[PDB]
C-alpha cells in the first residue's frame, strides 16, 4: 500500500446483503441491518488511508422494502454525531416522508464536517441523473437562461448529483460485473475492482487489498 | 457449459494493439493492421453462433491526444473501411462525430453504409470519433432543439425518449467485451451500458480469438 497513490474518491456498490442472509439461513432483515454499520466502518477505514469522498450504492431506482424504507432512517445516528459530511444522492420525493425527513436531518448536521465526504445512493439511477439535468438544462433553454451552444461536458458535469471529482475506483462486492445503473457518466474512466465477498463480509483487509490493486494499474485516458 | 442462447448485442472494445506490437518489436502501425481484419473474423464466429449486433470502439473522443503520427496513421487506415467490409455479408454503421473527421474517411463511411445497408445478417456499428459524453451531449442539444420548436414538452423526457436520441440504440448490449487486461469502460458506451455485463481479458486484440468469445458468453450465460 503505497500512501502517495491513494485514490481520492472510491465508488462503492454494496451488494450481497440479501444473499448474505439467506446463505447464513438467516431472515433477510439480518443482512440489511448490517448496511449502515459496514458502511460507516468503510468510512472510518477510509478517511485514515486519506480518502476524499466515498459514493455508495444504497438502493437503486429498480429496487420487501417496508423494512428498507424504515430501516434507512437509522442514517441518523450511525452519523450524525460522526465527523463525515453526509449527502443524500437519488429520487427524494418517492420517498415516505418520514424518510425525506430523516435524510435531510443527517444531512443538514453533518453538512459542516469538514472530513470525509460520504454521498449515499439512495432509490437511484444513473439514467435518472442523467435525465433530470437533460431536463433542468431545457428549462434553462425554455427560459432564454443559455443556448444549445453551452452545452458541454462541464455544463452537464454541474447539473448531475453526483459531481466531479469523479471515483477513481470503483469497488462492487457480490461477485457480478456490471454497474448496474449507478454512476454513468461519473464512471467514464474509473477504473473498476469486482470481489465475489459479500458486502456485510467485506473488511478493512479487503478494502486495502482492492486499493492495491489499483495502484497496480496504468491509467492512460485515451493517450499514452 | 455453453447454452445455444445467445446475447443479441455484444460491444468489443478493441485494445491493446500497440502493447502487441511492441511485444513483438513492430512499429505500432503493424498492432493497428490487424484492427479490422480480426473484428472482419469476429463478426464472422459470431453469426455463425447467431449474436445480432456487434458495437466495436474503434477511435475515441480522447484518442485525438496520441501522437500526430499515430492519429494520421489510423486516419488513413480507417479508409479502409470500404475494402474490409463491403462485400463481407456484414451490415455496417458508424456511430460519432462523423463531421471531425477527414472529408475522404467521411465519404469512405457514406459509402460502406449504403453499400451494406441491404445485407440481412450480423449489424456492425463502428464507434469512430465516438465517447459517451458525445452521445449523450448531442442527444442533450437535439432535445433542447426540439423543445425550443415546440416539438416536446419537458414532461416528455423519460428513458424511453433519450433511448430514441443516442446513436447507440435498443437492444442494448447484454456483453461487453474488453481486450488488453485493463478494468474500465474508456468513455464508450456509458448509458447503455447500465446493465450490460462486463469481460475483461488480459488477452490483445490482435491474439483474440473464438475461445476467447466463447469462454465471455459463458460468463454472459451464468449471468
Ligand atoms: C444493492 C445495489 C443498489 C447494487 C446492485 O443493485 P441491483 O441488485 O438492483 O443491480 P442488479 O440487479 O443488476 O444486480
Ligand atoms: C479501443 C478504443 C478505440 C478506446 C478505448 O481504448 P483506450 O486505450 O483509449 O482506453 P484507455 O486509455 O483508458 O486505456
Ligand atoms: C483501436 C484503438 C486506436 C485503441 C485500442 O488500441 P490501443 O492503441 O489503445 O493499444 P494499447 O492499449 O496497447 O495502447
Ligand atoms: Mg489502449
Amino acid at each position: 500500500l503505497d500512501e502517495a497513490l491513494m485514490p481520492k474518491h472510491i465508488a462503492l456498490i454494496m451488494d450481497g446483503n440479501r444473499r448474505w442472509a439467506k446463505d447464513k439461513g438467516l431472515d433477510v432483515s439480518e443482512g440489511y441491518k448490517h448496511l449502515f454499520p459496514k458502511l460507516k466502518e468503510i468510512c472510518d477505514i477510509s478517511s485514515k488511508l486519506g480518502i476524499q469522498v466515498i459514493t455508495a450504492f444504497a438502493f437503486s431506482t429498480e429496487n420487501e422494502v417496508d423494512f428498507l424504507m424504515q430501516m434507512f432512517e437509522e442514517l441518523y445516528d450511525e452519523f450524525s454525531r460522526s465527523g463525515v459530511r453526509v449527502s443524500i444522492i437519488g429520487c427524494k420525493t418517492d420517498l415516505p416522508m418520514t424518510l425525506q425527513k430523516c435524510i435531510a436531518l443527517t444531512e443538514e448536521t453533518t453538512k459542516g464536517n469538514k472530513g470525509l465526504h460520504l454521498v449515499i445512493a439512495l432509490n437511484y439511477g444513473g439514467y435518472y441523473d442523467i435525465l433530470q439535468a437533460t431536463k433542468s438544462i431545457v428549462n434553462k433553454a425554455m427560459n432564454g437562461l443559455l443556448d444549445v451552444e453551452d452545452i458541454n461536458k462541464n455544463l452537464f458535469d454541474q447539473e448531475l448529483e453526483s459531481k466531479c471529482p469523479n471515483p477513481d475506483l470503483l469497488i462492487r462486492t457480490g461477485g457480478d460485473q456490471r454497474v448496474s445503473n449507478f454512476l454513468l457518466w461519473q464512471l467514464a474512466y474509473t477504473e473498476f475492482y469486482f470481489t465475489k465477498t459479500l458486502f456485510p463480509d467485506f473488511g478493512e483487509e479487503d478494502l486495502k487489498e482492492a486499493i492495491i490493486n489499483f495502484q497496480q494499474r496504468h491509467r492512460r485516458f485515451g493517450g499514452h
